[PDB]
């Protein structure tokens, strides 16, 4: 309860450690499974960012969920993500999590499983376990991917701020008094 700001955000630090020096030998060993995990990464991000926007409470229906889907698309789309085109919809097979990012998640969330994972806090700490698991895939790969995986972690957080504050300014804009304020 101290603030998850710092705490979950230092939780997640450890797991990442932990995991990335567990794999790190087979990724200089066999150079070519980090590849791959760049573009499940990417798809992590994705369909995690779809799923936070949706499961947040002033995002839940037509407030601007496929403007959020379209504009992830989008962005996802430059990074080159090798998903598949349907009825002229690109989108990613699927595979959100499976590599690491989804394995050192999971360890921090049974340790900070507690009121800080319940904190508003959590949701905005997207960015600090992410940018030192996507560092390591991008260890493998050039200074090219790297910026990839930076400029996309940063829109999509982007785009959800905005798109969720957006949310959120339609909702104080109608909130409780407006609509029922007619006998104001």
């Amino acid at each position: 309860t101290g603030d998850a700001k710092q705490a979950i955000r230092h939780f997640v630090d450890e797991a990442v450690k932990q995991v990335a020096h567990a794999r790190t030998p087979e990724i200089r060993q066999d150079a070519e499974f980090g590849r791959q995990v760049y573009e499940a990464t990417l798809c992590a991000i994705f369909s995690e960012a779809k799923d936070r926007f949706c499961m947040d409470p002033a995002t839940r229906a037509g407030n601007v969920r496929p403007a959020f889907i379209e504009a992830l698309g989008d962005a996802a789309r430059a990074t080159g993500l090798p998903g598949a085109d349907k009825q002229g919809v690109f989108t990613p097979s699927g595979a959100g999590t499976n590599p690491l990012y989804t394995e050192i998640r999971l360890r921090a969330d049974t340790l900070m499983g507690a009121e800080l994972a319940a904190r508003p806090e959590y949701r905005e700490l997207q960015p600090y376990a992410r940018q030192q698991a996507i560092d390591l895939v991008a260890n493998a790969l050039p200074a090219e991917r790297s910026n990839t995986l930076v400029e996309f972690r940063q829109t999509v957080q982007t785009l959800e701020a905005t798109y969720r504050r957006a949310a959120q300014d339609a909702s104080r804009d109608e909130k409780g008094a407006t609509n029922a304020a007619d006998g104001a």
